[PDB]
């Protein structure tokens, strides 16, 4: 259902890059956490639609693209998770910025969008 996809997106944390002498922050992808009652949920998402702003072109849709499974975290000690690979998507060579207006949709194997993380 919707909602239950929904809340099996509500625990994330955001994989940022930051310059401490410059302050620049980007957004490289996202995890969504590997808790038991939403595991069957995040297993059922496969692709992930992707509108951000890019920090010289505008707030823009950067398309659709399979989701990876990568260790929660990046810790090899944690399994392995839903992953938001910003980096792979239509960015026309361009970072993200981290703190302006961002929107991940998960993408049933029906094909039908849902919105899990919105940012403005």
């Amino acid at each position: 259902t919707d909602q239950e996809i929904m809340d099996a997106h509500k625990i994330y944390f955001a994989d940022l890059n930051f310059n401490p002498s410059t302050g620049n922050t980007y957004i490289n992808g996202m995890y969504f956490a590997p808790t038991q009652t939403n595991k069957e949920a995040l297993d059922y998402i496969q692709k992930y639609r992707v509108e951000a702003t890019l920090q010289y072109s505008g707030f823009k849709d950067i398309g659709t693209k399979d989701k990876e499974m990568r260790n929660y975290l990046g810790d090899p000690n944690q399994p392995k998770t839903n992953y938001v690979n910003l980096r792979s998507y239509f960015t026309g060579g361009e970072n993200i910025m981290t703190y302006k207006k961002l929107r991940i949709y998960a993408i049933t194997p029906d094909d039908r969008e849902l919105l899990v993380l919105s940012v403005d």
